[PDB]
DNA sequence: CGCTAGTGATA
DNA sequence: CTCGTCACTAGCG
């Protein structure tokens, strides 16, 4: 995502432990659990060799948080944003390249590098993640997949005070205007909290503490919804959003090589490009736990058409909605692959 | 000299 | 059949 975010801000960063939110409900980022989790078992999987470590893991982190008396809600990612297919099916294409490199041309001889690669091609599968749900809920935890991104989904958990934190180790969280992130949390329940309103400890963001300003650096610094110009990082986009006072993004952006006193081109394609990494930040779909229907992250504006936004997820109907947010429905081949029931056993 | 972006080691 | 990350630094303006 965000590269070198969590380096820049430090400062508003404060070292913390779980029992901060004893009695709260925090929202977990499940896949850092869930991947960290499965590189262990990395060859098991590689080999098509069953094993359920992860699963172990996962849950050693719930029952910490348990112990130390939250309520946590796992979050899963769903299906995957139109402006993301290429990449996935990219990473894709290199983990079957390193699958197959390790496997057939390291069969014999080589080991440590055929584990290397091993542990490449791990490739975290929504059954791996079922299971983990299996065990979550029988151990009375809550889940939740997404309809799209997982942190989309969580931002909105925070900002609609359904959570009070969010645990999770991606910087993209910050960009979509959550309140309250836990960062590098280890065992023990030991982290790195980042609250919106503690960005202004920053004096080299200087008054791009907003969430707007701080979230058009973040794009403008390079972000998975659209690569950054050459040569412009997190230092030089806060610098030009410092410097222009012009509320309007478009000419700032058209002007960044006046503001930085260096010889930029700015392409066709990335002022609309910048603007659509921006609605996608804005109005990607989540799903509603409470009125149980799909809802964009944050109500549209007055200056935006809903038509136009199909790269920041399609609409479904909310009961399929539903079905895939308790896992039920598989997020490629929407078949019921479980029968889970929140009635007769959150979404209240 | 500040800052970006790529590499190598690593689980 | 879902996303890496960090320390170090070459080399840019
Ligand atoms: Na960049």
């Amino acid at each position: 995502g965000i590269q070198g975010l969590l380096q820049f801000i430090k400062e508003a960063s404060e070292p913390i432990h779980v029992r901060k939110y004893k009695g709260q409900v925090v929202a977990v980022d499940t896949y850092c659990w869930l991947h960290k989790g499965a590189i262990a078992c990395a060859e098991k999987l590689a080999k098509g060799e069953p094993t359920d470590r992860y699963v172990g893991f996962c849950m050693k982190f719930v029952n910490m948080l348990l112990s130390h008396g939250i309520k946590p809600i796992l979050v899963f990612d769903g299906c995957t944003l139109p402006s993301k297919k290429e990449v996935e099916r990219s990473r894709r294409e290199r983990r079957q390249a390193n699958l197959l490199k390790g496997k057939q041309l390291l069969r014999e001889g080589k080991v440590s590098e055929a584990r290397e690669c091993f542990t490449r091609s791990i490739n975290i599968t929504h059954a791996m993640a079922h299971k983990v749900i299996k065990a979550a809920r029988s151990q009375g935890v809550d889940c939740l997949v997404a309809p799209y991104e997982a942190d989309a989904q969580l931002a909105y958990l925070n900002k609609a005070g359904i959570v009070q934190a969010i645990i999770t180790e991606d910087s993209d969280l910050l960009a979509f205007g959550c309140k309250k992130v836990i960062l590098k949390m280890d065992q023990f329940g030991n982290g790195l909290e980042i609250d919106q309103a503690r960005l202004g400890m920053c004096r080299q963001l200087g008054d791009v503490f907003t969430e707007e300003k701080f979230r058009y650096m973040c794009i403008l610094s390079g972000c998975d919804y659209l690569s950054s110009l050459r040569g412009i990082g997190l230092a030089k986009a806060c610098k030009v959003l410092r410097l222009a006072n012009n509320p309007d993004i478009v000419k700032v952006i058209k002007k960044i090589g006046h503001y930085l006193k260096m010889n930029i081109t700015v392409p066709e394609d990335y002022i609309n490009g910048f603007i659509r990494a921006n609605n996608t930040f804005l109005y990607q779909l989540v799903f509603d736990p409470i009125k149980r229907k799909l809802i964009p992250l944050n109500a549209y504006e007055d200056d935006v058409d809903p038509e136009t936004l199909s790269y920041a997820g399609q609409y479904v109907d909310d009961s399929i909605a539903l079905q895939i947010a308790l896992g039920n429905k598989d997020i490629n081949t929407f078949e019921q692959i479980d029968d889970y029931n929140p009635d007769t056993a959150l979404y209240f």
